[PDB]
């Protein structure tokens, strides 16, 4: 019985989890068509990975975001000139004030892991490597492992049903307990 | 009387069991349309069987799951290339970076038992062979014994009624005992 | 009572089934005006039957579909020439690069069964012959048994009502049980 | 692999002809889209039914 309670409980817990997961579903912008993650570093120098393509050039040049974080390895962008572009391969090229158009101002690197499941979620769809994930393997878009850069309610349904399930589960448990109490004592 | 108590007891026990059973009822995904189980091995090398189709390719190639467990016998998957497919027969074919499309990278094997009842439940719908089950017989989907890969509340009702039953049972027992006590002594 | 429960249960089960069935209701394209099924074979060589007219010519000529499956018996199509046509009788004729217009490149065969009910559903409106169905009888469109090739919510209503029915059924059962419990003990 | 290898030729020869020199879908989509709406409706009722049933 207690076990049953546990059993019900566990299921109920799942149901909530499922629903929650269900809930969790339903300026330069670069997207990765296929597999791979962009590699990113914090001010500490720790490396992190993310599919999120949104970047802004901050005060410092280095590919800095809304926060200021730059990109690796040896390639920054601290000028005005004309514009800049990110090619399909990830090469960054620009037209500039210093009267030149550089190619490969820097080229973005991409990473892949043996198991994505292993990755530890920092939040904001940023992830960190773990023992389980395996080490990151680096490459560039359009070569080897990586493709080129390109340029829900059902869950809710689930969650509702799953959520419902626990409600059922509780119901069953209660009855028994009542039964027990009724039984106690015959 | 004690016997009756036992009798009631046994029934009551069943009732709980029934209810519990009642409770127990009500990324590549492959399903088995007909009979058969997928064959799976742990890190120890022990073999287990399961209908559950959910698999993920882990860091190692071998059909590894959320845990990392691979699949038998001689067929893994440690690359990126393009994609991969599992045919109806269980053959795994892929399109790859190593400029080739392999067929039968490996073919999944299926197992059947003389009596499924005999199988010992590990949990998570995974089962192990026993003396009672008989040895696993191996085959492939779409041949011989096995069909191709394809691509509740009533219990509650029962349980409630069954649960109720014991409550009745206890009631009967109590009365007698009371009767006995009343009888004691006349 | 238990029987009644069963009775209710059975009805309830049906109600769901009915609703479900209710749910289940509401490039060359060839349609069969009257009776008959197209005959089709898998890579294994097993024969299957379907009314579905949709076919595509795959890389191999043989009437291959989105999958590649061809058609029987002796008639393929592996060329470009101009076009191709399927006559009312099922004859396939083409205009071709090999400077000829063939007639009866091949002619499609149609099959009929003593009882369609017997047919076993593979899915995707494809069926396989069974003992119950009887053997397929072959013919061509426009001859004998077969006509020439040509060139719902109510269910929902039902389902809802039927679904409702079980709800009623359960209600009745519950009352009795309550009655019993009330009765127990008077 | 599925496509097969490309076979090459020139326009006007063999396999290739010379170089020369919708809403219905919408209709479909709307109806099809509608369909799921129906589908959901059916499901909900049953669940409600179940809940109503639970417990009788």
């Amino acid at each position: 019985m207690i076990s049953s309670l546990w059993i019900a409980k566990t299921g109920l817990d799942a149901q909530q989890t499922n629903m929650d997961v269900i809930a969790n579903n339903l300026s330069k912008d670069v997207a990765i068509k296929g597999q791979g993650f962009f590699q990113v570093m914090l001010p500490d120098g720790t490396s992190a990975y993310t599919r999120d393509g949104s970047f802004q050039v901050d005060q410092n040049g280095q590919l800095v975001t809304a926060g200021g974080f730059q990109v690796q390895p040896a390639i920054t962008i601290p000028a005005n000139a004309l514009s800049i572009t990110i090619g399909r391969d990830g090469v960054v090229s620009v037209t500039q004030q210093g009267q030149a158009a550089p190619v490969q101002v820097g080229q973005l690197n991409l990473t892949t892991f043996m198991n994505d499941t292993g990755l530890e979620s920092i939040g904001e769809n940023l992830y960190i490597e773990t023992q389980s994930s395996g080490a990151p393997n680096e490459s560039t878009p359009g070569l080897n492992g990586a493709g080129l850069l390109y340029q829900v309610a059902e869950e809710l349904v689930n969650m509702i049903q799953v959520q419902r399930a626990y409600e059922i589960n509780s119901k069953a448990v209660s009855t028994t307990d009542q039964m027990l109490q009724k039984l106690t004592q015959l």
